[PDB]
């Protein structure tokens, strides 16, 4: 897949709303947990995850998610532009898909672990992303962007 394209995503659970970011490529996520759907946190993330990598486009399942003018600032100013839905490409949402499964069935697994839901998201993705399939989530994202780096 491109190796700039992000999806991104909020799922519920226990009442509070995650964040979910799925880098297509390499299947590595970044998840927080916001207090509720906001445009002011979504463009918060957003211009996080786009100062820790380089991100191109970001595609939703949900469009109206990014319509707010503080999402459409965060854009702009971190220079990211938004994937079109149109034909998803099927390889690509099909790694969406899986990865935010298994990140809803590990947060299960580990959700006795921990007291508080967002501290057990943060051990899933933990999980998820060092998990070998072989490399791991992690593993691909920094080698995709640095054999990126060099033209």
């Amino acid at each position: 897949c491109s190796p700039g394209i992000w999806q991104l995503d909020c799922t519920h659970l226990e009442g509070k709303v995650i964040l979910v970011a799925v880098h297509v490529a390499s299947g590595y996520i970044e998840a927080e947990v916001i207090p509720a759907e906001t445009g002011q946190e979504t463009a918060y993330f957003l211009l996080k995850l786009a100062g820790r990598w380089p991100v191109k486009t970001v595609h939703t399942d949900n469009g109206s998610n990014f319509t707010s003018t503080t999402v459409k600032a965060a854009c702009w100013w971190a220079g990211i532009k938004q994937e079109f839905a149109i034909p998803y490409n099927p390889q690509s949402q099909a790694v969406i898909e899986s990865m935010n499964k298994e990140l809803k069935k590990i947060i299960g697994q580990v959700r006795d672990q921990a007291e508080h839901l967002k501290t057990a998201v943060q051990m899933a993705v933990f999980i998820h992303n060092k998990k070998r399939k072989g490399y791991s989530a992690g593993e691909r994202i920094v080698d995709i962007i640095a054999t990126d780096i060099q033209t």
